[PDB]
C-alpha cells in the first residue's frame, strides 16, 4: 500500500491505535503529522503538533497555521478518544462531559477546520476510529459507546456532505486491542483470556478468532480504507474484532 508523497494527519497519534497508524503511514511513504494532547516520548518518526482536539479554538489555530503551507491534505485520520467507564447512573458529570467533548467534539472540530480544504482540493480520504461499542450495547460503557455512535453518525454525514467533492469517508471499529489503556484497565491478570472466552453473564460474546487485536491490525485496515485500493468505498464501517459482534 503506497502513500509516497501524500500529506496525512492523524489525531491521538501519541499512543496506541493512533500512534500505530501514524507509524504505518510513515512506513508506507507518507508525510505524516500526528496530533495529540501530549507527546511524552523522546522521539517520534513523524512530525508532531501538540493539540487538544476538544479545544475548538486551538483546533482552528493549528489547522489554519498548517493549512497555510500545505497544498493538499490527502488523508485525515480521526483516532483521538478517551474511555471513561461506569454504570450509567454512577458515571460522574465530568466523565460524561469529557467523553463527548473528546470522542465527538474532537472530530467535529477537525471537520469544521478541514472540510473547506477537502472541498477546495476536490478529493482525499477520511478515516475515523469508532469502536465495537458503537455496534452493540456494552455494560459499563454506555457513555463511551454512545459517544462513539455519535462519532460514527457524524462521520458518515460528513462523508455524504463531501462526496460531491470526491472525498471518501469511512470508519474502522476496533474490538479489544493490546494497548496500554487496555492492559492497565484489565488488572484481572488472565484478563486477556477471559475476554477471548467471553462473559455470558454480561451478554458479551467471546472472540471467535481466539485472540485480541494488535494495533498494527487496526492501522492496516485504516491504510486500506485511505488508499486507492478502496477507490469505490465510502460511508462504510469495518469492524476489526475477530468476529466478536458476529458481524453487527
Ligand atoms: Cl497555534
Amino acid at each position: 500500500l503506497d502513500f509516497h508523497g501524500q500529506t496525512v494527519w492523524v489525531t491521538g497519534a501519541g499512543k496506541g491505535i493512533g500512534y500505530a497508524t501514524a507509524l504505518a503511514f510513515v512506513e508506507a511513504g507518507a508525510n505524516v503529522t500526528g496530533f495529540d494532547l501530549a507527546f511524552d516520548g523522546e522521539g517520534y518518526p513523524f512530525a508532531t503538533e501538540m493539540l487538544d482536539v476538544a479545544d475548538a479554538d486551538q483546533v482552528r489555530d493549528v489547522c489554519a497555521r498548517l493549512l497555510n503551507d500545505i497544498e493538499r491534505l490527502d488523508v485525515l485520520v480521526n483516532a483521538a478518544g478517551i474511555l471513561r467507564m461506569g454504570a450509567t447512573d454512577q458515571l460522574s458529570a465530568e466523565d460524561w462531559q469529557q467523553t463527548f467533548a473528546v470522542n465527538v467534539g474532537g472530530a467535529f472540530n477537525l471537520f469544521q477546520q478541514t472540510m473547506a480544504q477537502f472541498r477546495r482540493q476536490r478529493g482525499g480520504a477520511i478515516v475515523t476510529v469508532a469502536s465495537d461499542a458503537a455496534h452493540t450495547p456494552r455494560i459499563g460503557m454506555s457513555a463511551y459507546g454512545a459517544s462513539k455512535a455519535a462519532l460514527k453518525s457524524l462521520a458518515l454525514t460528513v462523508g455524504l456532505e463531501l462526496a460531491g467533492s470526491g472525498v471518501r469517508c469511512n470508519l474502522v471499529s476496533p474490538g479489544s486491542t493490546d494497548t496500554d489503556m487496555q492492559r492497565t484497565l484489565w488488572v484481572n491478570e488472565d484478563a486477556e483470556q477471559q475476554r477471548i472466552r467471553g462473559f455470558g453473564e454480561q451478554f458479551k460474546l467471546g472472540i471467535p478468532l481466539g485472540k485480541i487485536a494488535r494495533p498494527q491490525e487496526i492501522a492496516n485496515t485504516i491504510l486500506f480504507l485511505a488508499s486507492s485500493h478502496a477507490s469505490h468505498i465510502t460511508l462504510q464501517d469495518i469492524v476489526v474484532d475477530g468476529g466478536s459482534t458476529l458481524g453487527a
